[PDB]
């Protein structure tokens, strides 16, 4: 997260770190056994780390639970990042309390202008590289589809939305991928892609979760 702020330990209780020896992507816990992340975060041997703040220090609220299965969206296209969503099932149910909590799926798509919270342990620099150890947060509005499409001609599908700031300076970034965009207490987005980070007229592009709720629910129901 570039231009964000330190969330505060366990203030984003649904935020998970996907760990394969190191943090490589975010995710969002959507029930005790399931995490939603970006399909481009797919890899085998994922350990889901819940209850994280400092991902480099055991601070006492962590739950580390290996994935038992990952399900990449049936229509995920890695070239276009269309349908950049994947479900990860935990081998065991996370223990849910205030510091580790699922985030509600949307019942409706959020509109442009809705303020959201984007979070992650990704790079905090738009130029160069610095990875935070504690969870970073960014309040960012969903941008209009028109501004999104204008920013990224020929790339924004109906399964994507832009959020952030056209002026740049504030954005998610590498290492935030897969993580949440939560708006009014609903998971509306998944950190998906963008050109660089926090670049002018290159806002973050997010998987439009509301399109996937049916798939998520039915997948969970049968897996
Ligand atoms: N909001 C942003 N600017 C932004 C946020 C996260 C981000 N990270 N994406 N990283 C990323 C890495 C690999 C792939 C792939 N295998 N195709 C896709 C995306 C890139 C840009
Ligand atoms: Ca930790």
């Amino acid at each position: 997260i570039v231009g964000g702020y330190t969330c505060g330990a366990n203030t984003v209780p649904y935020q998970v770190s996907l760990n394969s020896g190191y943090h490589f992507c975010g995710g969002s816990l959507i029930n005790s056994q399931w995490v939603v992340s970006a399909a481009h975060c797919y890899k085998s041997g994922i350990q889901v780390r819940l209850g994280e703040d400092n991902i480099n220090v055991v601070e006492g609220n962590e739950q580390f639970i290996s994935a038992s299965k990952s399900i990449v969206h049936p229509s995920y296209n890695s070239n276009t990042l269309n349908n950049d969503i994947m479900l990860i099932k935990l081998k065991s149910a996370a223990s849910l309390n205030s510091r580790v909590a699922s985030i509600s799926l949307p019942t409706s798509c959020a509109s442009a202008g809705t303020q959201c919270l984007i979070s992650g342990w990704g790079n905090t620099k738009s130029s160069g590289t610095s990875y935070p150890d504690v969870l970073k947060c960014l309040k960012a509005p969903i941008l209009s589809d028109s501004s999104c499409k204008s920013a990224y001609p020929g790339q924004i599908t109906s399964n994507m939305f832009c959020a952030g700031y056209l002026e740049g300076g504030k954005d998610s970034c590498q290492g935030d991928s897969g993580g949440p965009v939560v708006c009014s207490g609903k998971l509306q987005g998944i950190v998906s892609w963008g050109s660089g980070c926090a670049q002018k007229n290159k806002p973050g592009v997010y998987t439009k979760v509301c399109n996937y709720v049916s798939w998520i629910k039915q997948t969970i129901a049968s897996n």
